[PDB]
This record gives structure tokens, sequence and C-alpha cells, in this order.
């Protein structure tokens, strides 16, 4: 038993981090197979990010004005394009521990681990949900750009997520690995801001289910709910909207809890509405909507990864 | 900016973790150069964890009945030594994977990272604090047995838990890599029960620090304490002590906020008396005690590994 924030481990990912530098800029870069990942602004200084042509800066770039280390080996990059808002440097050299990977977008409320690195080396590993306003609760400081987020299944790695940007309330946004932003944000230095958040419903109810399995049970009620009651309730509270795919996706934990899906929303219907007196859920005041249901059951059922 | 709760990379002891096989028992161990280390309770059945003779159990054992697996490699055992509560197995083989290492006994307060293995595979990785009582909240299930937790300082990874039992409460109890458990706790089925746990009063000055180097200072106030009347103050919520020592370490994160230690202190009297009163601090509606010192200065330093 116990619940935590838990990461996918980290070593299939540590193994594609690089240092790439262009001119007096460096961040990370995502090397796999013979290309090396990195946020386009990498060609910028601070005095271009006010106003970048990205066309224009990469035109006046040669492959040897880009530096790409692995650790201490110097890759030499023989070619480059733009792919949206991630630059693709071709170098003469293939990683060797390359994993089974896959490109994949998620969706709001979908989590991932992020293997935080400076200068090509990783710092850390923690878990992030895209938020509703497309934006994540990082840990980056100035140089983490190129850090990226993935999820596991078996030997395969789904990367989702590249870092780019800090926004001014000191949340972080970036791209999928094909360099399209996650959320209304542009790679230029302007006034842009996070948009209201809300609560990832499904979530909470997961996290809920989590509290169950656990042994915390006090929140549980007599009472169900209409799907429909439910969500006029919750979206009084900045909650957002349950599907019939959200009440499907919790199939498995309300099977292994023997708690309906609606009763569970019962359950969150009273808490929203009453708060907790001063109670605590997994050794938690707030409602916490960060685990996805099957963070949960890879958690509560021991999933490995070969 | 920004401040999460954040594992070591785990890519150097993942490449430590097997699988060992003593009859029907199954769990995790640790592959360094030609030597596996797990938790000495693989050579019982359910049946024997009441009161096991660990030496009787043990000298009944040929190397041939311990099956330990590399992923699809098998390695032979050519040898076994018991040390304190963990077997050594002797293998044919050096681990060509061995990261430079270290076995370290760590106090109470101190953080490390898990990776939760099953069958030597892993699971996922989290932090997790050497409680007060020498209990972690950890999140293991049963298989998990031989997960280690470990510090890294640059390319040294420091082993410094190894997992045996799950308590009553749903916290966990484990060793040291030299078999040591933290804790009066033994390896036997026996009634055993975490004592009251206290909050690690210098790791919530920490984040707290950690909350002001990110921007956030509503917490603060015009006061200051001695360090004898925090401590009296901190103690009736089941704070532990605050020590000189631990004044000496939050020293780096004073002199770089401008915020006397003593004077945080002030403050979180100020906090335990009042709460949040519907605010956060870095996220979190209670104190959070899992970040030592050094821990905000690696995460807000952005040191790498
Ligand atoms: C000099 N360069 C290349 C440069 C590149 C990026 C940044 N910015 C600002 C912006 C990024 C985007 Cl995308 C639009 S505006 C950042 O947000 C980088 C950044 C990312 N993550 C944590 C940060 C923490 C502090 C300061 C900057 C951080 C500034 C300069
Ligand atoms: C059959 N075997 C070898 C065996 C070995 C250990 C255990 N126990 C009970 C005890 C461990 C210790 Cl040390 C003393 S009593 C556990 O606590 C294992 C365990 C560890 N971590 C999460 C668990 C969660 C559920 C159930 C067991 C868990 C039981 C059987």
């Amino acid at each position: 038993s116990g619940f935590r924030k838990m990461a996918f481990p980290s070593g299939k990912v540590e193994g594609c981090m690089v240092q790439v530098t262009c001119g007096t800029t460096t961040l990370n870069g995502l090397w796999l197979d013979d290309v090396v990942y990195c946020p386009r602004h990498v060609i910028c200084t601070s005095e271009d990010m006010l106003n970048p042509n990205y066309e224009d800066l990469l035109i006046r770039k040669s492959n040897h004005n880009f530096l790409v280390q692995a650790g201490n080996v110097q890759l030499r990059v023989i070619g480059h394009s733009m792919q949206n808002c991630v630059l693709k440097l071709k170098v003469d050299t293939a990683n060797p521990k390359t994993p089974k990977y896959k490109f994949v977008r998620i969706q709001p409320g979908q989590t991932f681990s992020v293997l935080a690195c400076y200068n090509g080396s990783p710092s850390g590993v923690y878990q992030c949900a895209m938020r509703p306003n497309f934006t994540i609760k990082g840990s980056f400081l100035n140089g983490s750009c190129g850090s990226v987020g993935f999820n596991i299944d078996y030997d395969c790695v789904s990367f989702c997520y590249m870092h780019h940007m800090e926004l001014p309330t000191g949340v972080h946004a970036g791209t999928d690995l094909e360099g399209n932003f996650y959320g209304p944000f542009v790679d230029r230095q302007t006034a842009q801001a996070a948009g209201t958040d809300t609560t990832i419903t499904v979530n909470v109810l997961a996290w809920l289910y989590a509290a169950v399995i656990n042994g915390d049970r006090w929140f549980l009620n007599r009472f169900t709910t209409t799907l429909n009651d439910f969500n006029l309730v919750a979206m009084k509270y900045n909650y957002e909207p349950l599907t019939q795919d959200h009440v499907d996706i919790l199939g498995p934990l309300s099977a292994q809890t023997g708690i309906a899906v609606l009763d569970m929303c019962a359950s969150l219907k009273e808490l929203l509405q009453n708060g907790m007196n001063g109670r605590t859920i997994l050794g938690s005041a707030l409602l916490e909507d960060e685990f996805t249901p099957f963070d949960v059951v890879r958690q509560c059922s021991g999933v490995t990864f070969q």
C-alpha cells in the first residue's frame, strides 16, 4: 500500500539527452537515431526573441553553427530543418541507446514524467499533468529548454512534451515533439498569460478510488447521481465536464473497489458542496487531480517496464 | 521557477536490478560487480516468517536453490553469505552496468529516491524521507522487497535503503545495504508498530526558503524567536526539535534569501498557529517536510548528474 506521485524510470530517456549550442544559447536536445530535436529558439539571442523571424534566422545558420555534445562526444551536424517550433539536427552518429519510441500528442488531463536537464545532463524526474489551460506546473530554470516529458508502455517511450517557456505566473509551456505548442502560446518574448485553469474531474475521481484502495473511505456516502446532475454541480466549482468516456475509463477502478462510478461522483459532489470538514484524503487537504485512472491502476497493481 | 518533489534519474540503478527466487519466494536484488544483495527473507516461506532462524534456514541451501535472473540471462550463484538482514549472492558474472557506488546509512529527515521494482523490473521512481520514527511513507506492493533507495552525487550512487516490510499502518521498513534495519524493526512476522511520527522541522524550514526563492513571501511576519522558544512552541505541534546544527545547515538558504533562520522559525510558528487560511505554499495546503536543505539548493540551482 501507499500512494505517491511516481515517475517512470528515466534510464531509457537519460540515454537520449544531449547539449545543443548555437552562438551564446545552450539548451537540451533529444537524440533519437541520427536526429537531435530541440526548441527552434536555440537559434535566437534574447534580442531576437522579442521578434524572431525563424525562417530568416535559420537561413543564416550553417551545420557548423550547431555544436551538439553527447556527454564528452562531439556529434557533427550534417543537416538541419525546422518542423513547427522544433529544430531537427541531422548528426553523423545514430544514438546506439535509442529506445523503442513514438511521438504522441497528449490531451489535457494526461500525465507524463519530465526529465529536467541542464547542459544535456539530467537534474531529476517528476510527474506533471497537462492542465486544461495547456500549461504544466513544472520545476524549470533557465537552460532547461529541450527537457522532455514522456510515458512508457512496456518497452516503448512515448515522448509527449518538450520544454520551451516559463509564463509570468511561474507555470510552463512547451510543444509536442513535432513542435506543435500545447495551448495558445508562441515562441516570441511577448505578453502571454496562462488562461483560467479548471480541475481535471476524471483524475480527482481516479484519486478518490486510489484513496479507497488505500483504506480511506470516510467520504463515501449512500447517495447516487446522474452524470448530468453531477456535471451541473461540478461546473459551478470550475471542474471539467465528466464524459461517458471518462466513466468508461474509470470502469476498472470501479470494478476493483465495488464502487459504481456515479456513486463516486455522488461522493465528490458532497465533497465540493461541504469541503473536507478538516479531514484529509491520502494525506492531502486538497482534491488532487494530477493522477490519471491509468496512473492509479499502474501504481496500485505494480505494472513494470522491460 | 517552480518546485516539485523530484527523484534522482534512475538509469544507473535500473541497470543493477535483478529477480531473485528461492523456492516459492521471488523478490528483487541489487547486482553490483559479482554480488547480488537481497533481503535474507527470500529464504523464508510465509510459515517461516513468525520466528525464522536465518542461520539454520540458510545452511540448508545450496547455491542452485537461488535463481537470479538479469532480464533473460540466468546468473549462476557460486556462493552466499548473510550480513545482518541481507543475503549476498556471489555470481559468476560482474554486472557490466555497475555504477560508481557507496553504501551509506542515512539519518532520520534525510531524503532518497526509491526505484519500486517487481520481478527485477522497475515500476517507477519517487522521493521518500527517512521519517523520525525510522519508517518511510512509500508505495510498495507485495513483491517490492529488495527495491532500493539511493542518492546520487554526480556519477556516484549512494545506496541507503533496501525494502523489507510493510507495517500495519501502511508505512514501510527496511535496512541499509549492510542489512541493519532502520529503527527497532526485525524481519519477523511479529506485532511491530510504527512509533508516533513527528514533523521534520529543518525540512519544513528548507521548503519555506524554497517558497521564498520561488517568489512567495505571504507567510513571513515581523517577528523573530529564540531557538528555545521556537522548540517550546513547535514541540506542541509534534515537530522535531531544531538544533544549532539544523540552523547551521540552513545558513546558505538564509544568506540567499536575506531571511535569518530564526526569522523563518517565527514564520513557521505563526503558520502552525494560523494555518494557511485558504492559501497554498508551492501548491500544498499542508507544511511539507520531505525536502532537505540540500534538496532545495540542488533543485533551485539546477545541479545535474
Ligand atoms: C535566449 N533564449 C533562446 C531564450 C529562450 C527562451 C526564453 N524564455 C522566454 C520565452 C520562451 C518562449 Cl518559447 C517565448 S518567450 C523562457 O521562458 C526560457 C525559460 C524556460 N523555462 C524556465 C525558465 C526560467 C527562467 C527564465 C527562463 C526560462 C528566454 C530566452
Ligand atoms: C513470503 N515472504 C518472504 C514474505 C516476506 C515479507 C513479507 N512481509 C511481512 C514482513 C516482512 C518482514 Cl521483514 C517481517 S514481516 C511484507 O511486509 C512484504 C511487503 C512489503 N511491502 C509491501 C507489502 C504490501 C503488502 C503485503 C506485503 C508487503 C511477507 C512475506
